[PDB]
């Protein structure tokens, strides 16, 4: 985070305990379960690239998903560097240098730069752009670590529909299927794989019927 | 959350660890209980819709409830597309848009503009539109994953009358029943599903008793 | 809760997680037992009707117990309409009850000149009904709390006042009870320890006595 | 407490909920020990007679202590009056202990000027109350504390100022204790070490003997 | 601690229960290991000598440690008076904070050139404290012997934990790294600590028996 | 920490007891993996040289670690008289540790024109005395890490790059092993898939072909 103190300047504030313990014990519980992504981009609100890599290191296990995370950091960084080329000019007085693809990622770059960068005008929010692919690379994580794909979801003999649904659209979030994708399954992928039984009474209702339809029909 | 910060203008603070992980802990706990909804009222005091979908995002499991709650929402929204039409035509630049449906939910809005439409005069709370579109959608499920129906909550032969009738609303409470029928099961079904012994005792007391006196009366 | 902003303006401040939090883990850990109630008006200190609703929906069980402390705000509301008839608009009794009016409403009572502590007048409310389920759910009538055998004194008064204080009997009755149900209770080697002392002894002296 | 809002009128803040709940657990896990008297006073700092009140009746179990309380602050209320006729107004006994004044007459009396503490005398009574009950509570008397056979003396000196502590010595026995009654409930072994040393040892060196 | 408030005036402000069941878990897990004093030094920061008395009175058990240190307080305090004959002056009790007001003890803290009777009372209990850590450990650096099939990691931990209870001096802990060091350890450690020779650091004695 | 007061005078604010307790109890679970430094970095955010012995100190076990650490401190305090001779003061080695220079002069030297940022110096040479720590207690060697028969390779990779954290190698090495000594150490069946890949290959695709 970046704060204004009493003088009018822009100084970096130190990460909170509360929020760096709250990073690490999430990791920790919920290894890469889709909704970890979330907490990191609600935990890291308003931070630079420097505090980025700082709720990064701090994570203990799951070195092989950090280093495919820097793969991911590493190709984005260099696809900034190709389609933001790097001016000729002269640069001008009291503005900053151009941002480089490393110096979004935080490792050629000061904290004062990327304070400058960040509150200059216009604002180049090298943490936002940085945070977007780091969540980019930690969707990548979580669509390998997700164990059954969306074809092996099967609806038991004696379980219950709203169990079914909830394992069935718990690994469409982890294969991170579009939502388009998630609205279209409701009438295609959900009811082929339930029992005869519920597929059935699924069939019954036609088509377009929404979930709340489907799961009081199956109840 | 929105905060005035020392030059007056009005920024987005963020959500808290706190707050984050006394909403994730509650859905973990409390599944949907009909106290979940009150929680969620008071943990979502005052936030703009992107803080409304980062708590809804964190939430785990419950995918089948997430997916119905993204149908409420979009039905919501096409809502209040038709009874607000909005002219989309290029707007003069430093002017308010008009919020669109999908602005509320928070998919095609920037966190600038819904704190533009919440600090404005007079306000355009999109924050606490969006916030009734969720509760709606979220006592849709309380009422779908109630077990027991109002109908089938009758007294045992050895169970207290203060038990009964502590089931007895809380099954009137999932299934989302008015003020004046709860009220006025105290004369119907409380005494008709009553066992034969204290049933008995509160058709002796007569009609227009409160609950106070039919408790006092099976005790 | 309410507070005072940068710019001057009193704006509603939200409920902290910890105070949410807080009401109800201890309405799961003691029921109602009679120390809840201080602690709901310690912990609904200085809110609006709104926020009072607040932490009574969070409430999860004891919907039998909600269900009369409804009642028992409505009967509270009628009364109110009665002694004070409509003609900022004057509060209603549901105004005070916060279902027929705005949080900015109930700011403007409250932060008024002269101010209409309509949070106060509330809770005020909201205390006497859970006052009388407090009443209601106590278990034991003081006159069953006898002393045991083989129990302490100590522990004895602990159960006497503690069902006293659940009965809700007034300050004077608890002080007078000292000589009269507190010694005709007791066991038998207490009791004649206690009427040795005669008249007019402290509770200090009596437990001191049967030690 | 009390707070000078940006005004620069002294308002009454809210007791937090970490302050209440401090409290309620403490008196849970530690019933009266001698040291739940300096954790009182230092979560009831800068308090009002109404927070005082408030933490007071958070308290569930101990009933036979807190009606003892009653009394004490009962007798130090008359004291009070005996010595201060009543003719702002002055504040009497009653007032002081919270049960008869508003809370904005407390913050009156103790942000005046010249001010008058009630907060500060209503603690002052609270904690002579809760000594009483912490004097009664102790089980073993100080004359009772010997040294086993083969008990460490570092645990027996342990339990002795422990007791000590709750029988609410003076700084001149505590002092005494430990040429007289330290030495003299002494085992054989550690009590001719502790004669050897002579009189005017301190209790580093008698500790250090009997190692 | 001490705040200024928004008029400028310095007020006291209430010790936090955070800070308060701080103090009071660390002792009841830690009793008094050596690394008590430092986080007493820490959650004490800035405190009156009001605010160290409720620090040290809320402490419920260790009774016998708590009467050494009032012994060692009056010890400092007669000191104090021997050497300041008697805003008034501060006497030795009113440091310790028995014989002086919580008014007082901001005038004189807060005051213009400051007299901190909050550090010089603190420098006395951690003082006693010292004392207290002192006796309360178990075992003599003599004593500490490395085992016959025990890591030599383990064993300097156990030895420079020992020697911090003891209180030795920063230079003895430095010194003993070849001399009570070496000869403590097994056998086998030994004979491969000899070899290295003399001005070895700690790093190479460690990987060297690893 | 510093901060800056009411006054725009720079003044030393406590180090808060939720830093304390995070640093210590993140020292007693995790001992020294190699995430504890960037812990300890975040921690000791903006903190004087007193703040960070203070941190230091507070540590309770690993006093083997500790010595260790002092010794680093030293050699770097030395090479720093070297490349500074001494003639507000010129700060030397010792000062920069916090040995001998007081509060008042490290606020001097941090928030000064131009800043010496002493914190920042102390802080580079505790977490290179760290470095060495975490290497030395690092149990396995990167030649040992081989994949189990049976152990999927998502596992095997987390253990490879766990031992290649803990021994210090630099971002080459860990990104050429990807393609080296990653593939050697692998079990039968997924070498034969990772040598079918092909070289240029990201660590994705491996995972992804021995799933």
């Amino acid at each position: 985070p970046i704060v204004q103190n009493l003088q009018g300047q822009m100084v970096h504030q130190c990460i909170s305990p509360r929020t760096l313990n709250a990073w690490v014990k999430v990791v920790e519980e919920k290894a890469f379960s889709p909704e970890v992504i979330p907490m990191f981009s609600a935990l890291s609100c308003g931070a630079t690239p420097y505090d980025l890599n700082t709720m990064l290191n701090t994570v203990g296990g799951h070195q092989a998903a950090m280093q495919m995370l820097k793969e991911t950091i590493n190709e984005e960084a260099a696809e900034w560097d190709r389609l933001h080329p790097v001016h000729a000019g002269p640069i001008a007085p009291g503005q900053m240098r151009e941002p480089r693809g490393s110096d979004i990622a935080g490792t050629t770059s000061t904290l004062q730069e990327q304070i400058g960068w960040m509150t200059h005008n216009p604002p180049i929010p090298v943490g936002e752009i940085y945070k977007r692919w780091i969540i980019l690379g930690l969707n990548k994580i979580v669509r390998m670590y997700s164990p059954t794909s969306i074809l092996d979801i099967r609806q038991g003999p004696k379980e219950p529909f709203r169990d079914y649904v909830d394992r069935f659209y718990k690994t469409l979030r982890a294969e991170q299927a579009s939502q388009e994708v998630k609205n279209a399954a409701t009438e295609t992928l959900l009811v082929q794989n339930a029992n005869p039984d519920c597929k059935t009474i699924l069939k019954a209702l036609g088509p377009g019927a929404t979930l709340e339809e489907m799961m009081t029909a199956c109840q």
